[PDB]
């Protein structure tokens, strides 16, 4: 029985211009790297968890002369889909809105329930996950631009130690019994790996042919690293440092090539 | 910060012939992978530790006809030289002796002292390390034959949470500031990477030539995996599984080739 | 006997940092570290032990209008562990505090009741002698080089074991220095860098073997000026420098034939 | 003056065939190196001792197919003759019997009497010595084969601090006023120095001729070291390591040569 | 846990003429023979020590009509260098001065700290050593001449018994893990071994050639012994008795000879 | 704020003097004078004013048998007036005390309640800044060089006006120094003498114009040792000295063609 209390960096908050609503959601399970960078790592060694305390804090990093609004909401059951309308968010159990340049906390309620830590995709969200967090942004007069970050302050109890869950993520991960460090999106012959959280990582891309795929490319600011590429027996070894959520690795293969293979290790 | 109790596998025990004692030692430190395969991982998230309970147990697995002595000893002064004489060993602070067919437990005494956990070789062993364990054997009928294993039972309390440590080991680490997953051995153009403990690993070997080094080879029963080799820009991606301590990855290079680079990740 | 002092001192001047990538700065808390205890360091020279009873870092803004940016402070009591390199790493520290550029914030470092030896040299065991390390981080600003605010340390220490005065000059004791850590070196092959820890007036002397020995040294940094007296005969340089901000650098490159150079630093 | 508790190695135990008992004895005295290898050293700094706890434990190391009896006995009258008969042995004050595969402990009783520790043979055994221990074996299938070792567990309190005793042994000591590290045996021109216990020693042999004696030779498994020999002014400097009791240094001399001189230092 | 109280002879005090200051320093660690002749020997069997009481007593052995002054000082941390100016000594934590013909005590302060007994040169003085003693002499009107001696009166507690540290000192002692009985100083082809403390010793000098080195010579009063020399295979066996600190063994080799070898045993 | 300190320090070691002619030694009482305030001088560096409330000089003998000799102490509050040269002159001082070699004696210097500025440099008005001058005198001994006793200063001072740290290095400011008076020079035509005021570890650097400039410097005194690094190319000397008693001397002789040499002194 291990009790942890810490305030970690959850995500960066960028402004939203326009009129159509913009949403970002999370989930809340200690297995989720996107939410608990460090905690997820400790979580690999326990079967259960119980949250004693939980608060999401919005910490502005912009001037007082900044327009815009930031809203946070929480939902009891992770199985329900996030809101897709500004009305839905508001009909949600709890929500808080604040001016972009003003700090504000969302203190999430806690049941005494102790539950299993999710093992795979086929697990029941209602039984294994805690809830879901939602962020919304509007009223800014400048596109993507950081205005603040939100930190997660928690106190959860890990228990029932067990064998260490798997630490690497692979292309052929059956039932996603592995962690989710990166999420892929395929657009024809172009492949995109989106690094879910900030951190140090190592990704290995492998191919069949030889022309296979072109040397991969790093998309977005806040991502740097070393890309070791070798055409013959298409292979790339990328040692990256993502200093922000959602950075991108882009690889383009030949129509000749079969879908690419990859693994991600935590550095 | 909380406590943790588990009994992990430490090492297998092979026979030794003759009246002349054969030794093995381990320095007790939470970041020493060799002693705490699982725990070492957890330990990379705290600055201090305090062991409250620690006992080493020898568990036989051999036939009752075996001959031989198996003895355990502990010295709380990790900086002092390991014994060399049979008397040297028995003159240690605390020791226990038994026959190969008979189980025995060495229950180590504890100081209530809380201490910083080692960041690198250069930290003072007397300030950071708990002590040293010593295995001694002799009098067996035949050499390298397994006769039992020894497990480590503990209860330690981690504290002073902090920034996560280096999780990967590279061929150019700052005075052992990274975990020691593997220990290199060189004699000419032949390189050996001794894998410290049982587990799942991924090792990457790089060169700088074309024929720099030949496809690497696996030594020892209980080591297996895939060795993905490519001569052009000498590179090998070995995804291994080791069911026993001290297994070996052997790689030979061209007299022309520069000394190799390697990195080892936890799988 | 033993003395107890309390004082506030300027720790640093904060410059803006551009983009999403964090910039870091760190300080090791030790009574003889001039970077942190300008005046106290002198006094500290006459005792063997110290105990900190109160310690706080304050950030005070110098801007108030349209200035965006994050300013964060963190502390780590394991003075020998590596400094952070990642936004994540930093926030995972034992204690940290965040703020926006135009809003003041304080970091109160927790204190243990431990009395410890004051560091006599670069080879002392940091875990035994140093109190901890302080870390500043900045990123997210629009303008590159502008002063945004200042950092102050407010302390209360107790000096205690009296002895003969310690060495006041730092000298290259063939890998590792000898006295107060005025400068920290880093060798990069044939090139040598001496990082002058704190702002001040200093005098450094570099020596060699071979007459060709090393090239005339160079000053790297916006806040380092001085007079360099080079003599390529018996390889020697006498530099009287003026650092007006922490971390400036003195660069020297030697001949592959030349042995590792030696040096000394006097406090003017 | 303070107390001390330790369990030291006493001797190895070899088999004995036949129905006729084979014996071994040891006189319990803190300066008797044979019984207290380490302690004997400490003991050279006090004038008195008092044993509060003493137990001899036999620890097997043989296969369960071995045949044979192993028995231990104690007699608090060190001056009395050791037994010769099997009944003689079992009629002793306290004894314990066991089989070669089975561990057993002889727990010796204690008088609270505090006594002077022996300075030399001439001191009255009844006034100075604690008693005598006896090992007996018989019924084994084959002769000199090791079957276990016996350790000595004690708790004694030293007192009446004084001037340190002689630490070296010379070939011309005043009625055993020096430690007995070695015991000489002579038959003609052949000299044997039996090394009493396991340990590190340095023996020096001197002659008085030119060819006085040949380079000395080492007898027994578990004895090793350097023998630095020089014929002109017959001299040998042997730095040995003995991993077992009763090892032998053998030196042969010229019929002309005078009986040799030797000195033995602790290493 | 052994508690010792004894008053042993620390050193001889000789007069100092002239005007330039004269200093002598010690250190204070039970491993230091120079300070604890007998105690150092017992200390070889324990890992830790704690000083309960400590006083240095100056005991004059000269007439009342003797001019001169004697001063003693102590420093908390053994890492700091001894004073090199009369001002430094005086700025020291504690100091006491007395007339040469008058007895005087220096009672050193004690922390409750229990620390490890130094194991080698690479140990941390601040963590493992107790402090440092300094002696100064001046105002005498006759050169080297004994005027008194200083005795050390202590009460320290030895604890955490372990395997016996090494007892001999050798030329090739790596990291000085051995005791320091003698300190060498080389002046070209002349070698000097300075016997640190009074006591009985045995030193063995060995060479390569044959002319190797001339029969060694004893320098200083208060040193006598037997020197057994043999030219062929340069070897010397010296059984000495130093009745005072700093006596000297002098050996001169040929330019032909390589640096000499030697070991020192405690007699 | 302001601090008050009390401490006893070794002032000097007394050697016997032969004959009827007196030997003299003097000290100028000033908080930044290392000769008198070894440890305090460092602290004094952080204030502007001081006030002495208690001051005593003690002579303690080191002999007791057949040692003849007079030992006398005197004080003068006019720190700028010349030191005595005559037995008479000395005894005509404001306050003096006499004793025989084997008998201890104390001199208690009277105190005024004046708070004054601490001397920032060699050109400060002694009457305004210095407290006074102490004088030792000896003569009448039978043996020439033997230590006869020691001198100690026992004081209680109040430091008070806090400011930025003062200069710690002394530099030849073209006739008259700049910082603490570590050394006092006297030019005798083409020869220059630097008298090192107090025992300690020091580093001195001498420079010139003409390549021939000046001869390699010499150490004058029984208690001065060190390493001199001479380079007759660009006339320069780098001396790392060790004075183990007050008043040792560094001698340098220059070319008649050479301009007055310049120098600096660092405290190690
Ligand atoms: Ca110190
Ligand atoms: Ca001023």
């Amino acid at each position: 029985s291990m009790t942890m209390s810490k305030t970690e960096l959850l995500s960066t908050v960028k402004g939203t211009t326009g009129v159509i609503p913009s949403f970002e959601d999370w989930v809340v399970s200690p297995r989720n790297v996107a939410v608990f960078p460090q905690l997820s790592l400790l979580a690999t060694n326990f079967n259960k968890y119980r949250i004693t305390a939980l608060t999401v804090k919005y910490s502005p990093a912009c001037s007082f002369e900044t327009n815009g609004r930031v809203a946070l909401g929480f939902n009891d059951d992770a199985s329900d889909t996030p809101p897709t309308t500004k009305v839905g968010f508001y009909d949600l159990g709890k929500h808080v809105e604040t001016a972009a340049q003003t700090a504000k906390d969302l203190v999430i309620p806690v049941d005494g329930k102790t539950r299993f830590i999710r093992d795979s995709a086929s697990d029941d969200a209602k039984l294994v996950d805690f809830g879901r967090i939602v962020l919304s942004t509007y009223g800014f007069d400048k596109a993507d631009t950081v205005v603040g970050e939100l930190f997660i302050q928690y106190t959860i109890v890990l228990s029932d130690p067990t064998k260490t869950a798997k630490i690497s993520q692979a292309s052929n991960d059956k039932v996603s019994d592995g962690p989710t460090y990166v999420v892929p999106s395929v657009n024809g012959n172009e492949l995109q790996l989106r690094v879910v959280a900030a951190g140090k990582w190592c990704i290995i891309v492998r191919g069949t042919v030889e022309g296979g795929f072109t040397k991969p490319t790093l998309i977005g600011p806040g991502i740097s690293g070393d890309v070791d590429y070798e055409s013959a027996r298409p292979i790339a070894v990328c040692e990256l440092v993502t200093q922000m959520e959602g950075q991108i690795l882009k690889i383009t293969k030949t129509s000749a090539e079969q879908p690419l293979q990859w693994v991600v290790y935590r550095m």
